């Protein structure tokens, strides 16, 4: 079995429609989602077109290696779907209504710089390559386009499941292809970031900067120091679950900022030190006292810049 | 084969029934859990109903490629389960009684509020999507809807598996589904939380508060210091097995108490030693002295408000 | 093909082997173990029973799809097996000699009490459901009941594979099921864990205990504090590969007392500490000196006193 | 159907083209990439060259097991790929035209020397087995050889998707082999670990040479041995990714050289304290002082010594 | 179709040749190896020997489901092999030459005592199981036995693929096996070891040493005290990819001798200490002197005891 003919040189419009039913599994360090979902075919085949005069049938129901069937891909996926034909029905004046359930493992880049607070738009691209006798054009019936209530993606909101209307028509090794754009709106729960993350960060931080009310270099050695160790452990305790990215992070700026703070505190904790032992007490006085402001308002208006030019 | 005609316009009820086999791979963070059962179906289907007079058969066994069997599926599921048709059996009357073994990656999420003395009840979701001759409605047979003495759930303790007798009637895609719930109640098993966890990390906790008994702010510095890092690596070695959540966690929140409390203990010996070194022992001594009991009993009011706001 | 009708009323008696081709990755967390054997099924069918005199055959070697075989399952695994037939041949009496290469992911409980001195019980339970016409038992061929003499299952001493000769007759969802127990047998070869795990546990446990012999505040805080640092760190080093048990583990037991024992020396460190500088240095002394029988005579009778009760 | 016959005895050519849809999953560790892509492939068979009078076809689409095909491999992948064929397409001289889609995890090696500033060429070798009656030469459509325009490889940036257009024929088991190369080439995308990794490893190591600026033994020891500490948690944290390395890596010898530069700190910190102890204060200040400029000096040119040899 | 049968009573040699294409993903951990390679059969089967004469053909090209074909199987296999069959041409006096393209994950055990500088002999059992009218014995065709020069095995020196030519023949479950032995011998390159791993480890046991040239407690404490937390942070670091052996390993007795180093060294610290404090400098002196030359020289020849033992 080939494709319809057309009644002129006109194009077969396939109408499509993606439904959600579950989604789940987004690994932000691979840039994946699983979805699993409905696709919607719809397609009008005169060959198959029939009487309701003769016809012993009033909906034509069949089988998918009975009737000719468009071969509909996934651009961005690892492997192809998994999908399990649900129902074939031809109505008399030749429209196919066709659907199948699939798994697919979806491969949508994401933008790292506004987390933990980012926003998210995740793509599935559905291609149809034209053939030798007729060339094939994808089309949105957003009537099956939607998802289910229950769709639930652990640690983001969904905003929105849409599709762009207009499909990408291109060529591709000497043959047509029709390209659709569905895109799923998502946003980041970042309550969690706050008590679990952010704050106990900067409490050990905060800890280093108490060394800036004691001449013990001793105290000061082990405060700045053991504090660093802390930060470390910390970061290794809350994870990485972010990949290597050409560009700069919001917390990505931040961390390193913190490492230079606990690297300006040890040569502050020593240039204090070595005054005192070198008899200028006042200038070692001096030095510590001003880093009591210095240390909080340097880097709050840092925080303040960096916040700005992310968001 | 398509689906047997009505006698009316009556649509055709498919009773149910999921025995638990193996019940096993609840996994926290992703909210999944992995079950071997067997599926029960039933349905009448007059076309091969046939007489004990002529027929050289009593009970006709068939194959699953010789008769119509309807199209159930799982709504919650990873990937479509793997089952293996056991029995299809048609009594005279054409009463067909389908079993088949199944194994399926299950998606419910779970609450995490009330961990590690959390309750769950999981959910397996039948449905099956009405077609275009015969409308298909789902029913509970209760006689074939339990579980295998035997099956474990590392963790916890399954307190029953049970069915919502009534489906969930509804439209999707313009043809009718129909849904049952399953629901798998579980909880639990606390134990080794509290000599594993939670009372090694207020041992490490309690001996910081050992700074609120000395003046060497030396001694202090790496008591308050020291217990925050093996607090940190204490919870590093303990895991994490929890998901980022939108809401407030029982143990999130008094982890973030511990932080602070390791922050406030901090601010104390600093404030201690400032006072001291600026002269003022009475001052210095009186909020060691205080802290000594302010310390133990907002922490135990504290855990009391908390305790009573989750439980 | 249905099965093979009763001369009388007798049931139809499949003799069962399963021989132990390769046997691996014990998930000591999941309680999961792969296992690759060889399944050999036996049962008379008169109806292919055949006559030396015509049969231009002396063994009728068949294909699974041209006669009747028992559908013969396992109860404990994750999904079905991947099964292989080796070879089907009927003799003239018409007994049926089935042969197939498995390989299955079994699910079998462990008792982590006497870890990691533990002795395990593996289990493979071998199900037939009994039909319409002819009900099913199995049986125990114990010629054919093996394993290869290279098997090897990593850290384990494999001590038997046998088969609980009785089977299990029951009813499940109104027919009779004949389950059949194969018992493997496994002890854990503990000699890594002396000089690996509890001997370096011990020397960082034992450093701590140096603070009796000492006056220095600051010395013992950085003795008692720093170990316990050690002994996380190094409890992180050496893994955690062991579910979380509703009972208590022999390791489990002497883990909580090791976290006591820090925190028992912590409060002598402080305790000795305020004595001295409460001007009471005979009963800092008496304490200290009291404290380096105390602490290692008490450990050792502890330890007496939980080896026994789980030993 | 076996290969078609020569008209003299010419070797039959396979036109060649991969087209990279998606290429993701670079294992740094296990040196493999995964590609899901289009195989081109196109030869003439005279033996279903039909007429435009008589065939009722202008060009004659068929199945793939309806017409002989060449059994294309891959050299270097794990398992064969997942094909899929997308088109079938004889023009009347009888030239075939055919084309799948397939996802293959390819196992390309390494070079680890300049990392993390490294470059590297992956491959794809695509083979053909010459046969009995004919014998097969692959060649390069350079026409259907690219890449989309999307292709992303995270933190790596795609310079070249080209083929080597001169086969590698060969003979192999008494048969010959026509071998292709496709080569893709990347470059690592380093901007990350400057702030990331480089930066925050060189400020803990600049901690501990602050031990140059103080005569506090007690102090020394806390700085040396606790940024030692920092160092190997750090390491930690910003992982391993790569595999163990026959030759020595750029980043392999800053590494060595640090703990090196942790070792020598360490002596000069025991040599300034034993000379001051062993009344000899001028050698002990002369040390320390010296240490000042010998330590940054030393590393900065070791550094650019290594650098120059790497690079 | 079934076997060939004998002219007299002879039994079915099968020729068998592995080439190894690709070899990759040794597991040190799961003993386990992952291999692509070229399978190699050879037959005589009278029964399709035909006449230059009549017959049409030179050689007869067939398809794998046309004629009778050995069970050929793996013994040491996870799973079955994914195999492709490449080529199978019958010469006119009935020889079959049969090959396929084969992928199977390889489960043969490895002896960590040398670990790292050890040396392995990887393990591939071929195995036939002899049939009902004619008996099977695997033989080894030399020239079709060998390795692509390419073959890469990352952290490996592959030293040879041969095979013991003399088959392993047997009775197993009634029937004859022949089993065939293809060793593959590997060599660790372990030269990452001394600068990566050995050489840290031994500095860091080095810096702890420092305490027998200090007086002071407090630095004691912290020296050896802190390197213990430094070693077991390194060894976090450098991984852990061994499983746990029955036997002692090179590797796994130095890392012992290092734990009670560092238990010995605190014992030292301790009893300089208490004598000093117990007014007896003369024997504190000694014994820190004494040290000073013991526990490099007991290292030394500990190092050269345990290196003679294990090599
Ligand atoms: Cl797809
Ligand atoms: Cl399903
Ligand atoms: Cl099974
Ligand atoms: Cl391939
Ligand atoms: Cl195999």
């Amino acid at each position: 079995v080939s494709p319809p003919p057309p009644i002129a040189d006109e194009p077969l419009t396939v109408n499509t429609g993606i439904y959600l039913i579950e989604c789940y599994s987004l690994d932000d360090k691979a840039e994946t989602f699983k979805v699993n979902a409905f696709l919607s075919l719809s397609w009008k085949d005169r060959r198959l077109a029939f009487d309701p005069v003769r016809s012993g049938v009033r909906v034509k129901t069949y089988e998918p290696e009975a009737i000719w069937i468009p071969e509909i891909r996934f651009v961005n996926v690892e492997n192809a779907r998994d999908a399990d034909v649900v129902d074939i029905s031809v109505s008399p004046d030749g429209t196919v209504q066709y659907l199948e359930r699939f798994s697919a493992r979806v491969l949508s880049p994401l933008d790292f710089r506004r987390y933990p607070f980012d926003s998210q738009t995740l793509h599935i691209y559905l291609i149809v390559r034209s053939v030798d006798t007729r060339n094939i054009v994808l089309a949105v019936d957003l009537e099956k386009v939607g998802k289910n209530d229950d769709v639930f993606l652990t640690g983001w909101d969904i905003e929105s499941f849409t599709a762009v209307v207009k499909p990408a028509n291109f060529a591709l090794e000497d043959r047509l292809e029709s390209k659709l754009d569905y895109q799923l709106r998502i946003s980041r729960q970042y309550f969690s970031y706050i008590p679990n993350i952010i704050l106990p960060m900067l409490f050990i931080l905060f800890i280093s900067w108490t060394a800036f009310w004691s001449t013990s270099y001793e105290a000061n050695v082990t405060l700045v120091v053991s504090t660093l160790i802390a930060h470390i452990a910390f970061n290794i305790l809350v994870g990485t679950n972010l990949p290597k990215t050409p560009y700069m992070t919001y917390t990505g700026a931040i961390i390193f900022m913190i490492y230079l703070f606990y690297f300006v505190a040890v040569i502050e904790v020593t240039v204090q030190h070595y005054l005192k032992v070198e008899s200028q007490p006042a200038r070692a006085a001096s030095i510590t006292r001003a880093s009591r402001i210095a240390f909080p308002v340097v880097f709050l208006l840092a925080n303040i810049i960096l916040a700005f030019l992310f968001f």
